[PDB]
């Protein structure tokens, strides 16, 4: 990695301006380590995470580094460096031009809807990123659409490794709308990551967020039960902001989603099967 001065990062982010990009400032959004800022260093656009308890935050800071030191891959975000010298710890990444899957699915800041063809490639890439992490004996613990970033060619890039673990069952963490039953109870298994990817795939098919309090069902994973009981079909939930979806491949992706969302962890497919199933979709 390169090493950055805190005051260099403070300088190139307009003294950490927290108002959004469109109004004038540098806040791109908010994640696991709070606010992420846009900046420019070494003739290169960069995302800066400012890691603002303080003791528990440093453990997550080192985890992001220890994971991103060894684990370099096509479908994982890239850490360019870090800063420890100033008041708070910081992490610098290569800026992903198209932001998060979540924001593009909701068309935040007026971006055009993602096509079905685009959505499939993203599904595949995300699975490939998750596959690399499981091959290298890592569990993410926070797979969700906010943590899948999209590059200049809409390549899926998995991010946020603060809550990741290397390789069990008293500190339960993650985002409850995406977490499996056993993870909510406190189990640390790579099978929990497959469940969450199940929900992420339902977001891709439907363009609906995992949770919405102004909606029935409030949790997106409950549509699986609506479809199995034949009250509604998957075709009734397909995102209407696409002009290029077809039934077969959508049903194919929903089948992968449905198998991922099995409540019994040992009956879910492993990531290599999910990856194989999603390749058979496009082929
Ligand atoms: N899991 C996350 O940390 C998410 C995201 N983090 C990042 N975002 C971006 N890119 C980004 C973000 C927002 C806007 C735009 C943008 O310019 N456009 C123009 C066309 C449409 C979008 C680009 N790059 C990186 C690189 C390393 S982390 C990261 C942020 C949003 C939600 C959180 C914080």
């Amino acid at each position: 990695f390169h090493s950055f001065s805190f005051y260099e990062l403070k300088n190139v982010t307009n003294n950490f301006d927290e108002r959004p990009i469109s109004v004038g400032g540098n806040k791109m959004g908010e994640g696991g380590f709070g606010v992420v800022y846009k900046g420019y260093v070494n003739n290169t656009t960069v995302a800066v995470k400012k890691l603002a308890t303080t003791e528990e935050l440093k453990q997550q800071f080192d985890q992001e580094i220890k994971v991103m030191a060894k684990c370099q891959h096509e479908n994982l975000v890239e850490l360019l460096g870090f800063s420890s010298d100033g008041d708070d710890l910081c992490l610098v990444y290569v800026y992903m031009p198209n932001g998060s899957l979540l924001d593009r699915l909701s068309c935040l800041d007026g971006t055009p809807p993602l096509s079905w063809h685009m959505r499939c490639k993203i599904a595949q890439g995300a699975a490939n990123g998750i596959n690399f992490l499981h091959e290298n004996h890592h569990i993410h613990r926070d797979i969700k659409s906010a943590n899948i970033l999209l590059d200049e060619a809409f390549t899926a890039k998995i991010s946020d490794f603060g809550l990741a673990r290397a390789s069990v069952m008293s500190r339960i963490v993650g985002t409850t709308a995406y977490m499996a039953p056993e993870a909510l109870r406190g189990e640390i298994t790579p099978k929990s990551d497959i469940y969450s990817f199940g929900v992420v795939l339902l977001e891709i098919i439907t363009g609906l967020p995992a949770v919405d309090e102004h909606r029935e069902p409030q949790l997106l994973l409950d549509i699986k039960e609506e479809i199995e009981d034949e009250e509604k079909t998957i075709e009734d939930y397909i995102d209407k902001k696409m002009n290029d979806a077809d039934s077969t491949s959508v049903e194919a992706m929903y089948s992968v989603a449905s198998q991922c969302l099995h409540e019994k962890k040992n009956k879910r497919p492993d990531i290599k099967k999910v990856q194989q199933l999603l390749q058979e979709m496009t082929a």
